[PDB]
């Protein structure tokens, strides 16, 4: 058995072709098993429609989760990543890196 705790990075994305849109992004990489939740938050609220959940595997034991959607952030709210998963004794919850 290998067990290994994702890593969670939360960063915006404009894609190139809609600089209008803005994505929030949760990319939760590296795990194992891959048996995950994995929540956007708005204000600590999980925001229901998220349109993107990308999963991959490299090797058979490192899972890779993008989960994001679009949003229109303002400086108002907080956005974060919740993240539950058997590495993490407690949710880790991962706030919008606005710098990433
Ligand atoms: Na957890």
């Amino acid at each position: 058995m290998i067990q290994r705790t994702p890593k969670i990075q939360v960063y915006s994305r404009h894609p190139a072709e809609n600089g209008k849109s803005n994505f929030l992004n949760c990319y939760v990489s590296g795990f194992h098993p891959s048996d995950i939740e994995v929540d956007l938050l708005k204000n600590g609220e999980r925001i229901e429609k998220v349109e993107h959940s990308d999963l991959s595997f490299s090797k058979d034991w490192s899972f890779y989760l993008l989960y994001y959607t679009e949003f229109t952030p303002t400086e108002k709210n907080e956005y974060a990543c919740r993240v539950n998963h058997v590495t993490l004794s407690q949710p880790k919850i991962v706030k919008w890196d606005r710098d990433m």
